[PDB]
C-alpha cells in the first residue's frame, strides 16, 4: 500500500540478511559507530507490482543496532518476521506498530538522526554497564528510506506496551511545574493519552508492591541520570494499564516478562486485577520543532530532579 | 577470493530471491525484452570480511531468463544453490563452471551483450517452437557486475558436458574449408580440445543409432538454419566422450537424460561403453576481435551449409 513501508520492509529483510553471513565478535570497534550500509535499486520495466521501481534504503551502524538487539533479548530471524511476514499498521510525527504488535516504527527528523548518532557510542555503553536492565527506550536499527522524491529516517523500538495484553488506561508524564493536561478534544479520543493533571485530579493510583517499586525507582533513577548527564530532557514516563476484568468481559491476566519486558503485575490487596506497563519515551531533542514553538525555564539537571521527584510521589 | 565472483554469486542469490516474489504469468509482454534489475551498494566500514565494499549488479531482462529456466526443467531454487552454495571454479575470455559442474559462467564483451539483447526474443520464440528441445546453448541468465573500476559481463548457459561422467576426448567442430587442427602446443594440453583434422585424421567414430542420429541431424539442422537466419556464424559443435571402462579404471555408466540433456548413449555393437555430449556452442559474433584478427569469404548461409554438410558425414 504505502510505498515508503514496502522499502522498510524490504530494507529491514535485506539487512538482517546480510547481517546473518557477518561473523558477530563479542565487540564493537569505535569505527561501528561511524558505518553503515547503502542500497539503491532501479528496475527499468520490472517488478512493479511490489515495490517502487527506483529507491534508496540505507542502515545506520548495522554492528552496533545487531549488538543492541541481542543485548534487549531480541533474535534478529523473530525481528526480520515480526516487520516482514505483514504489515505494520499506523495510527493516527506519525508511527507505526509491527503485524505482531512487538515493535514500534517511528519516523524522526534528520536532526533527531544525528543526535541519535552522537549520543550512540555512550547509550551503547550504559546498556552494556545495566545489562539491558533500563527503562529507556531500546533502540533497534535505524534507517533512511528513499522513494522519488521524499526522504525519510525512522528508528525503531521495543513497544512499552505488551503484544498480548491491550491496555486501556494510558498517561504520558512529565513532572512539570507548567500544568498538563489533555485537550477537551483529546480528552475523548478513542484510547485518549493522558498527562499530569489528569493523573493528580483523578486521583490515579499505582498497585504494586515494595520491592517492585523500590527496583522500578532504583532504575529510573540511575537512566534519569544517564539522560541529564547527556544533557537530554522533556522525555516522559508513559504509563499504561492492562484491566484483567474488562479484557475477559470483552495465562488468564498474565504476561510473558521476556517479550513484555516493562510489564509489572499489582500486588494482592489491589482494587482490580492490573497489569502495569512502565518506560521511558521520547529522549531526543527534535530542537527543530521547539525552535517552532519559539519563533511562533528548565535546565537537563532541574528536570531530571522534577521528574524523578513526581514519580516517586505518584506511586 | 575473486571479488567479482563474490558479487556474481551475490547478485544471482538476490536476484532469485526477488524473483520468488513475483508472480510468474505464462506469457511475455515486449517490455520484458527491455527491463533490468540495477543495484548499487556502498558499505563504510562494514561487511569488510565477504564482500567488497563498493558494487553494482545489474541483471538484464530477468523475466524472460526466468521464463527460459523454467522452459529448460530448471527450477529457480536448484539453479540459485547451484551458483551461491559454493563458489564457482574457474579453468585456464575466462570461464567458470558452477562447484557441482551444472552451469558454465561466460565472461562476454558488452558487444556480445548488445547482440544477445538483439537476437534475444527471436531466440525465446524459437525455444517456444522447439518445446526447449535444441541443440543451441541454454541461456540462463546474463548480468553486468562492477567492482570499484573494473566492469565485466557474463552469461551463463547449461553445460554441454556431465556432472557426473568425466568426459577425457573433445572435440569443436565447424566444417570448415580452411584447416583446424589443435596446435603442438594444445594436443598436449591437460584435456585437450581438438578440431576438424584431429577428427578426419584420428578416424574418430560416433557410435549411435539410426534413430538417435536421425532426430540429432534434424534437430541440428533446424538449429543451424534458424541461426543462419539471424546471420549468425562461426559457431562449433562441441562434441565430448566419456569412457565408462576408464572412468571406472580410475547407475554404472548411465546418466540423467534430465540434467545431462545432451547426452546420447553409443549403441549395442559399440567397440567401448560410450556416452557422447554434443551442442552448438559459441553463437554470438564477437566482431571486435574479428576486426583485430583482421587488423593486424563464407557468409553466413554458407557455413549454414558447410557446418550441416560436415556434421552427417562425420556421424
Amino acid at each position: 500500500s504505502d510505498p515508503l513501508l514496502s522499502v522498510l520492509m524490504w530494507g529491514v529483510n535485506h539487512s538482517i540478511n546480510e547481517l546473518s553471513h557477518v561473523q558477530i565478535p563479542v565487540m564493537l570497534m569505535p569505527d561501528d559507530f561511524k558505518a553503515y550500509s547503502k542500497i539503491k535499486v532501479d528496475n527499468h520495466l520490472f517488478n512493479k507490482e511490489n515495490m517502487p521501481s527506483h529507491f534508496k534504503f540505507k542502515e545506520y551502524c548495522p554492528m552496533v543496532f545487531r549488538n543492541l538487539r541481542e543485548r534487549f533479548g531480541i533474535d534478529d530471524q523473530d525481528f526480520q518476521n515480526s516487520l516482514t511476514r505483514s504489515a505494520p499498521l499506523p495510527n493516527d510525527a506519525r508511527f507505526h506498530t509491527s503485524y505482531d504488535k512487538r515493535y514500534i516504527i517511528k519516523t524522526i527528523t534528520s536532526e533527531d538522526v544525528a543526535e541519535m548518532h552522537n549520543i550512540l557510542k555512550k547509550y551503547h555503553q550504559y546498556i552494556v554497564e545495566c545489562h539491558g536492565i533500563t527503562l529507556l527506550p531500546q533502540f533497534l536499527g535505524m534507517y533512511r528510506l528513499n522513494v522519488d522524491g521524499v526522504e525519510i529516517y525512522v528508528i525503531v523500538t521495543r513497544n512499552v506496551f505488551s503484544h498480548r495484553l491491550s491496555v486501556y488506561r494510558k498517561y504520558d508524564l512529565k513532572g512539570s511545574t507548567v500544568a498538563r493536561e489533555a485537550s477537551d478534544k483529546e480528552k475523548a479520543k478513542e484510547l485518549p493519552t493522558l498527562k499530569d493533571n489528569d493523573f493528580i485530579n483523578e486521583g490515579q493510583k499505582i498497585y504494586i508492591d515494595d520491592n517492585n517499586k523500590k527496583v522500578f525507582l532504583e532504575k529510573l533513577k540511575k537512566d534519569v541520570e544517564f539522560l541529564a548527564q547527556l544533557k537530554l530532557m522533556d522525555y516522559s514516563l508513559l504509563v499504561g494499564i492492562h484491566d484483567v476484568e474488562r479484557a475477559e468481559q470483552e495465562a488468564p491476566g498474565e504476561f510473558d516478562p521476556n517479550i513484555d519486558v516493562y510489564g509489572i503485575k499489582c500486588h494482592e490487596n489491589s482494587p482490580r486485577k492490573e497489569v502495569y506497563f512502565m518506560a521511558i519515551i521520547d529522549i531526543l531533542t527534535h530542537y527543530d520543532a521547539k525552535k517552532k514553538a519559539a519563533h511562533a525555564t528548565v535546565n537537563p539537571e532541574q528536570y531530571s530532579k522534577r521528574f524523578l521527584d513526581f514519580i516517586g510521589h505518584i506511586l
